[PDB]
């Protein structure tokens, strides 16, 4: 992700199949032509999408030009988490769902994974960050304080951050109660709140055509808002 001043970011393909995957994604949802009540409800969740991008000088260099969701934000607190029971696709190998799982185990029990955080500290006017590996720590016992401390500034928890979340969160949840058209894997909600509410779904190279609820995507909504719903009690 490449920060653009304009309010968008670069992102670049990842290798195929997954970048082109993803790239398809945008383009399928965003198709100007397209009138579908489903794909048009999608779009208010989603990042605008401004195309793909390559350097004038470098055309086999592919990005996605997307809109900056922390743009608007003074100090953004960041946390991005990825949802779902399974973080392989349906097409995986069995050494590739070994690889997923095996990423973190819990997956399946606990329906998402903290992918990181970068919370803004209003004492100290710093950032904490979290990498890869705190969320991969998280188990039964500790997500629910591993998910507050999202919303902890360093004085107070931010309850007003936490409800907004889940109001915001209720409507994807909504979105996904109401179409049997896409399952999503290894995709992930974008939550941003300003420390000085944002909640949007990005990463959809692991996104397939579906006949079916994505039960996984609900499951990991349901216990993610009753989390931060926890949270609120604190
Ligand atoms: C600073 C920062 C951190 C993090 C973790 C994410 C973003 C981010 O802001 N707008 C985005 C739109 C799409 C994607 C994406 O990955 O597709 C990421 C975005 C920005």
């Amino acid at each position: 992700i490449l920060q653009h001043p304009d309010g968008t970011v670069l992102k670049q393909l990842q290798p195929p199949p997954r970048g082109p995957r993803e790239l398809e994604f945008y383009n399928m949802v965003y198709a100007a032509d397209c009138f579908d009540g489903v794909l048009l409800e999608l779009r208010k969740y989603l990042p605008k999408y401004y195309g793909i991008w390559s350097p004038p000088t470098a055309p086999n260099d592919l990005y996605l030009k997307l809109e900056d969701v922390t743009h608007k934000f003074n100090k953004p607190c960041i946390m991005d988490v990825k949802i779902g029971q399974k973080s392989y696709d349906p097409f995986a190998s069995s050494e590739k769902i070994q690889q997923q799982v095996s990423k973190y185990p819990l997956m399946e029990e606990i329906g998402f994974l903290v992918l990181g955080m970068r919370v803004y500290h209003v004492h100290s006017d710093s950032y904490e960050t979290e990498n890869q590996h705190y969320g991969r720590s998280l188990t039964k016992e500790t997500i629910k304080d591993g998910v507050s401390r999202f919303f902890h500034n360093g004085y107070c928890l931010r309850k007003d951050a936490v409800a907004a979340s889940i109001q915001k969160i209720e409507k994807i949840l909504q979105w996904f109660e109401n179409q049997k058209q896409l399952n999503f894997y290894a995709s992930s909600l974008l939550f941003v709140y300003e420390g000085s509410v944002e909640v949007r779904m990005i990463d959809f190279a692991h996104v397939f055509p579906s006949n079916t609820i994505d039960e996984g995507y609900v499951y990991g909504l349901k216990h993610l808002i009753s989390v931060l719903r926890s949270i609120l009690d604190n």
